[PDB]
């Protein structure tokens, strides 16, 4: 009934007992799992039920449960369902659900830092103007010059019938990709389709490899509107080697903030459409990923080549001695641009802190291992030797289908 | 789409149905509620073997075309009566050779599947007596190692009979280092063995105190005490270690052997269990160079090397342990070539797996895999498996985990 836990690096045993608090299925099933796939293949009871276990959690949290506020605000619950057939969350609720929902995120490794983040109530938004109002503080705040603070805009709540609010891009910063000539793509390949989505709205596109892309907002039953982000808002940290002179030469560069913009907030049964969050990059989101994946900036050979390596045959390690400069190059870059960053072996050993503090704290921690350990020196960081229970707890962050 | 999981690679966009996973008949440890894919261990009826029996004989009898002959019935007839009136069943030659093949080819932890196909079989199942198995198991070691050019291949003993005790291999592997706990309580040798060396010398024998001492065989015969044995030095062949660059990096006197032998799985047919099945193939570098000697629970060299490289040591920011982790792999390689010893890089690897997810797609309809397992210790996603989604489930033939024999 409750999953044994080992870490094979120390011996250590943990028993999670918090897996019995999912309401919600996942993709596997006792005859084979699929743990490894990306993405998974109301009723004013439904509603109801998950609003009033979420209303008990606020108020444990503020250790007030089966207090008077508590039943007074489980009946405006009933109250507002019964005749509307949906309610509202009062500001210090929708606090607790945003900060719960990056607590219960499987596939985040920062988790250590989900007490502190800063909610910004954007839920009086009427129109793609003023969201992106509201988006251009977000950027400022969470910036802070370099200074990176967590943070989190939520936008209106979906309602039944009506269209949801949007944020087309799936960053709030996103390079773009532009095909060429041949099947070639300039730029960032995994943005093809949306820079096309902002050339068809209008905007004039430019022919370099880091044009940061303009926003594609969206207000309910309406036709997006492409708003383009004071550059000076934008922060970004050209890449450079600490030995390596001609690695700035490359000119290669990335954004500061990773402000993710495409997913699906659900608290207490009410479920927010659109609610861009932000903290900091981990080293090897763009060391390893975004310059390295084949499928996207794919600079691996040409680093190589620079760096006077034998391309011609695997066995010379190449590609790993590549990958671990362009990595190095980042954190060097982002630490004299004094940008806020965290390497893969500083973030993990944080996140084995993070399980040992949830366990103490409700016995146990939902984690993806696929994602939790590092793209790149996997066993020489920490997780990779720690087992893990994945689950759905709720508040969470879900994906959703692309607007278009 | 279709009533199967689908799977997709992120990397290229393609996508497939694994249709192979309703073959399955063992259910695994996730249910709708949690995944515990990530757990490196999951935690007879005279009816159910004849279930299990009936299905491995079908299955051998379509991998001959054959399906639905005389010859096919009968075997099954024969089969049923066998059990009907011994408790239990034996497999011909043929049918153990197809059996080990599979298990092999079943196997969810294991990238280099696609050599499936040629693996040597060795029947051993006429063995009674722990010495005679040291004879096979010295031959096993004299061909699979061929002085370099490795062949894969696998030695079987005795099945399980009832009531009448296994025939067990106490090590994990034919070859393996000693383990030495000191006073002070650091380990001198590889600390996974630290049990296997004590148990060893409380059965008689005498340990050296070196880092690389090679392990004496602890082999079990039924109903007894296991009987201790050493392996000649002459047919146990290892590989010292040099980087081809760093000129110190000889002088640290790494070194490892170069036959990979597990002997510690369950080798399961058709409901038959042989407790004592030995297979080798040969090593993918990163399990010597990157688990082995840069474990923190192991060797952990990482250090040691990071200092004569003149790296900081005392940031993680300057990524000293990447650095030094992937000159140590370099080294794997480049020693294993030099001395002429059947290697492949965790690259070369994870390609040829590709290849042969491919090629058991078109075979049967899929591919049982562990991804955490299948995606190397380092460079990951800089491997094509890292984007490639995989599906886990238990098919039978199958190598299984048993417990130790104490
Ligand atoms: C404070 C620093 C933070 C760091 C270093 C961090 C790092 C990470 C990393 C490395 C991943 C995987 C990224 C990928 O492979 O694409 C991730 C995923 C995620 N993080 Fe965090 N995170 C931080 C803050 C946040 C915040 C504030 C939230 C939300 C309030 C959050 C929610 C998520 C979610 C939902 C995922 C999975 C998203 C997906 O499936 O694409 N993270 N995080
Ligand atoms: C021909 C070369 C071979 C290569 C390169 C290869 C490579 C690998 C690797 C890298 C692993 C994981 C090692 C670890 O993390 O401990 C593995 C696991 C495995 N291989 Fe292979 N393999 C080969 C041959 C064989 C053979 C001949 C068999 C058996 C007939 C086989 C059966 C397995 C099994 C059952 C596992 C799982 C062991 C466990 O769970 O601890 N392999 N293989
Ligand atoms: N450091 C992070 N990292 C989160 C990065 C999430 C990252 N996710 C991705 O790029 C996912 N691969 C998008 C995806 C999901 C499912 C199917 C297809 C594609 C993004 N949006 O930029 N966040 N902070 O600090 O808030
Ligand atoms: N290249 C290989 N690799 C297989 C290596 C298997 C390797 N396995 C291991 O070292 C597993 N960690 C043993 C284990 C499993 C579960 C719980 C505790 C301990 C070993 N035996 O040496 N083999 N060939 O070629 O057959
Ligand atoms: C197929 C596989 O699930 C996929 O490539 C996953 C693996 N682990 C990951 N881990 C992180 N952090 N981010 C990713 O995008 C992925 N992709
Ligand atoms: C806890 C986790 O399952 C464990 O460390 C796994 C991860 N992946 C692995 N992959 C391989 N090839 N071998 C291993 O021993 C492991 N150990
Ligand atoms: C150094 As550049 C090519
Ligand atoms: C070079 As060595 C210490
Ligand atoms: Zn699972």
């Amino acid at each position: 009934k409750f999953p044994r836990v080992k870490n094979w690096e120390l011996g250590s045993i943990t028993y999670d007992t918090l897996c019995a608090q999912s309401q919600q299925d996942g993709p596997c099933t006792p005859r084979r799992c699929l743990g490894s796939l990306v993405l998974p293949r109301p009723p004013a009871e439904q509603l109801l039920s998950q609003a009033r276990d979420f209303i008990n959690q606020y108020y444990s949290s503020i250790k007030r449960s089966g207090s008077q506020a508590h039943e007074e605000r489980l009946q405006e619950v009933e109250a507002e369902v019964a005749s509307t057939g949906t309610y509202h969350l009062r500001e210090s609720e929708l606090v607790f659900g945003a900060k719960q929902a990056w607590r219960n995120a499987p596939r985040c490794v920062g988790r250590i830092q989900w007490g502190k983040l800063q909610v910004f109530d954007a839920r009086d938004c009427s129109s793609a103007q003023e969201m992106f109002t509201y988006i251009c503080n977000h950027i400022k705040y969470a910036t802070n010059r370099g200074n990176l603070r967590s943070a989190i805009t939520v936008f209106p709540q979906r309602a039944p019938g009506r269209g949801d609010f949007r944020i087309w891009n799936s960053q709030l910063v996103r390079y773009a990709g532009y095909r060429q000539q041949d099947g070639s793509v300039r730029g960032d390949p995994a943005n093809v389709e949306i820079t096309e989505l902002c050339i068809q709205h209008g905007w004039t596109p430019g022919n370099g490899r880091f044009d940061v892309l303009p926003l594609l907002l969206q207000a309910p039953d309406e036709a997006p509107e492409l708003f383009v982000l004071p550059p000076e808002l934008v922060l970004e940290v050209p890449l450079e080697h600490p030995t390596l002179e001609w690695f700035a030469a490359l000119g290669l560069r990335w954004y500061a903030l990773p402000a993710v913009s495409n997913m699906l907030l659900e608290i207490g049964g009410l479920e927010f459409s659109a609610a861009p969050f932000s903290g900091w990059y981990m080293s090897t989101e763009i060391g390893t990923r975004n310059l390295c994946d084949p499928h996207r900036y794919n600079i691996l050979e040409d680093v190589a080549v620079c760096m006077d390596l034998d391309t011609r045959t695997t066995s010379s390690l190449w590609k790993d001695k590549a990958a671990v400069e362009i990595n190095l190059a980042v954190l060097h870059s982002f630490q004299l641009a004094k940008v806020t960053i965290v390497d893969h072996h500083a973030a993990t050993v944080s996140f084995m802190k993070h399980l040992d503090n949830e366990q103490k704290a409700r016995g146990g921690c939902p984690a993806d291992w696929a994602w939790i350990v590092p793209p790149i020196s996997g066993s020489l960081t920490p997780v990779f030797h720690q087992e893990m229970v994945n689950y759905i707890l709720s508040p969470a962050f879900r994906y959703q289908p692309d607007p278009w």
